[PDB]
């Protein structure tokens, strides 16, 4: 009776495994905009993917992941609300079953059809488990996907999920270049917070994207085909693997925009 996102193992059970889910800075939280505080003193975000090395593709049986080679400073986040340098191990997303929900964040409580998560790591710490257990020890970006428009940069994962359809399996996932994932404006949102899963470590600093991607009807059906379930178990659409959104407690969303 592992976690997950149904009546009997979602969200409002994993407190019971994980108490630190009832904690003082848990994710996802609402952003509500009129009282995120502009922070002039907010640097801009330093995406710096040239030399990303994307490795494999895997369905762990809560989301899909893209994992990248962490081993070097190949693809970094720095600048912003961020003191030194966090390593990109590995992106994923959230999605619902249909369009008014998928999001972990919301906006005004806006639900988004969708969340991107490119996980990162603070080099300080050395690894990322070691990392998990600190404050700063993780860097979270995320981008709210809409439905309309086709984004081509996510299409060559859209088309490997076929391959990847049950828990446990996985494929080579090369040469992707997650750059075509990312929206015109690096205008953002930050707040201290959570992993949003299991161990749900109060370790990250959150950066929520502003300005959302679109994503296609038949790009956004295609991750509602995958399963939470294992080959040969009853089929199980992985489908509303998100968390809702969290009492923001003693915190401050701060924007890095007027
Ligand atoms: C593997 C692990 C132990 C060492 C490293 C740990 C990872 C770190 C990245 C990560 C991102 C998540 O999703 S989210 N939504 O919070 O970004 C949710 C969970 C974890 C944990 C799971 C547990
Ligand atoms: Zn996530």
């Amino acid at each position: 009776h592992h976690w997950g996102y149904g009546k009997h193992n979602g969200p409002e059970h994993w407190h019971k495994d994980f108490p630190i889910a009832k904690g003082e800075r848990q994710s996802p939280v609402d952003i509500d905009t009129h009282t995120a505080k502009y922070d002039p003193s907010l640097k801009p975000l330093s995406v710096s993917y040239d030399q990303a090395t994307s490795l494999r593709i895997l369905n762990n049986g809560h989301s899909f992941q893209v994992t990248f080679d962490d081993s070097q400073d190949k693809a970094v986040l720095k600048g912003g609300p961020l003191d030194g340098t966090y390593r990109l191990l590995q992106f994923h997303f959230h999605w619902g079953s249909l369009d008014g929900q998928g999001s972990e964040h919301t906006v005004d409580k806006k639900k988004y059809a969708a969340e991107l998560h490119l996980v990162h790591w603070n080099t300080k710490y050395g690894d990322v488990g070691k990392a998990v257990q600190q404050p700063d020890g993780l860097a979270v970006l995320g981008i709210f996907l809409k439905v309309g428009s086709a984004k081509p940069g996510l299409q060559k994962v859209v088309d490997v999920l076929d391959s990847i359809k049950t828990e446990g399996k996985s494929a080579d996932f090369t040469n992707f270049d997650p750059r075509g994932l990312l929206p015109e404006s690096l205008d953002y949102w930050t707040y201290p917070g959570s992993l949003t899963t299991p161990p749900l470590a109060e370790c990250v600093t959150w950066i929520v994207l502003k300005e959302p991607i679109s994503v296609s009807s038949e790009q956004v059906l295609k991750f509602r085909k995958l399963n939470f379930n294992g080959e040969g178990e009853p089929e199980e659409l992985m489908v509303d693997n998100w968390r809702p959104a969290q009492p923001l407690k003693n915190r401050q969303i701060k924007a890095s925009f007027k």
